């Protein structure tokens, strides 16, 4: 724990926790490929349980990075192709608006306006078929980007079908295990409950509620140690022994579309380093992050650019997370909190910290 890291982290995080009234928080700073941990406050205010390196946090949308990579792994295995139409893996989708909508589109939120949230009323697998069949695009495929759980979530569900495995089983076997993320779960087992932090929303303790496509779009829980390890894997996919997993990771960082100065990958979103902090900070605000925007296809997709600021925000009703790394610098950071505080404040803290380290 070099004093340099120690100092920036505390100079930055301390005012952050106090300004946003964050109950508990864990931070991992990956400097030169090595992880450094810091923890603050409570995992459970009522039971006086402190946040520790073993505490599980709801990752929220950061879960999409795992989905993008698992999907990339499927492509690498030859099981699916991003150019394949959605209907090849779901022949039941017969509504004409699906012609021309590929897995690339679902994966990158460019199908033409799929909503951010899957309606609450959608429960059964037939309830989901009905939803997609009736959904009407506001735009032609591959022309507009609208960040949505219903889009990349569907991608994740379809991507694992050829494997014959269930989404959780596929995730575990192909991503969590190889990478030794042994305290990362889609479903927290009873044995681990004691490490599961409570999220906080307006003073009330809450955990994520079951929902359609939840596992695929925002349902992973993890500890600061595993997330640090997840960052290390996306920083250096070459150190990864499983051939298809290594490719998948790289495929998740390929640049498929560009909007503003941001490029869409599979789950991960990227910008060229050096970046203008104002651009990632203001751009992380939902004002922009959830807004519908025109996208320029990158034909063909640019392979993962090492000099990139790669990141993803994440949130549930009671949690707020952020992951950002610069491959070229072997530099990264993970910020986990059991409070959904504003994205801009997250990115600003990560920026000050990482910028201070090169
Ligand atoms: B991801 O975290 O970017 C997607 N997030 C969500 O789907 C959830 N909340 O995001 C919104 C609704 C924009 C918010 O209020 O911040 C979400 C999933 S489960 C849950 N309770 N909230």
């Amino acid at each position: 724990a070099p004093q340099q890291i120690n100092d920036i982290v505390h100079r930055t995080i301390t005012p952050l926790i106090e300004q946003q009234k964050i109950p508990g928080m864990a931070v991992a700073v990956i400097y030169q490929g090595k992880p450094y941990y810091f923890t603050w406050g409570y995992a459970d205010i009522a039971k006086k349980q402190p946040v520790t390196q073993q505490t599980l946090f709801e990752l929220g949308s950061v879960s999409k990075t795992f989905t993008g990579v698992l999907g990339g792994d499927a492509i690498a295995r030859g099981e699916i192709k991003l150019s394949d139409p959605t209907t090849k893996y779901w022949p039941e989708l017969t509504a004409k608006q699906w012609n021309g909508i590929t897995l690339l589109h679902l994966a990158t939120y460019t199908a033409g306006g799929l909503p951010l949230q899957v309606p609450d009323e959608v429960k059964s697998s037939s309830d989901l078929l009905r939803f997609y069949q009736n959904w009407q695009p506001a735009w032609a495929p591959g022309t507009q980007r609208l960040y949505a759980n219903s889009s990349i979530g569907l991608f994740g569900a379809l991507a694992v079908k050829p494997s014959g495995l269930s989404f959780e089983q596929a995730m575990q076997t192909r991503v969590f295990q190889p990478l030794k993320l042994n305290h990362t779960w889609i479903n927290v087992p009873p044995a681990e409950e004691k490490n599961y932090a409570w999220g906080y929303r307006e003073g009330k303790a809450v955990h994520v509620s079951p929902g359609a496509l939840d596992a695929e779009a925002y349902g992973v829980k993890s500890t600061i140690e595993d997330m640090a390890r997840w960052v290390q894997s996306n920083l250096k996919p070459l150190d990864i022994n499983e051939k298809t997993l290594q490719q998948g990771i790289q495929l998740a960082q390929s640049r498929y579309w560009q909007t503003g100065d941001m490029y869409q990958g599979l789950g991960w979103e990227m910008l060229d380093w050096p970046v203008n902090p104002d651009s990632i900070i203001n751009g992380s605000d939902n004002k922009i992050a959830l807004a519908a925007r025109p996208v320029k296809a990158i034909t063909p997709p640019t392979p993962a650019v090492r000099a990139s600021w790669v990141h993803k925000t994440g949130a549930t009703g009671g949690f707020g997370s952020y992951v950002a790394f610069i491959p070229e610098k072997e530099l990264g950071i993970v910020m986990l909190a059991n409070k959904n505080y504003p994205n801009p404040a997250r990115v600003d803290a990560a920026w000050q910290i990482l910028n201070a380290l090169q």
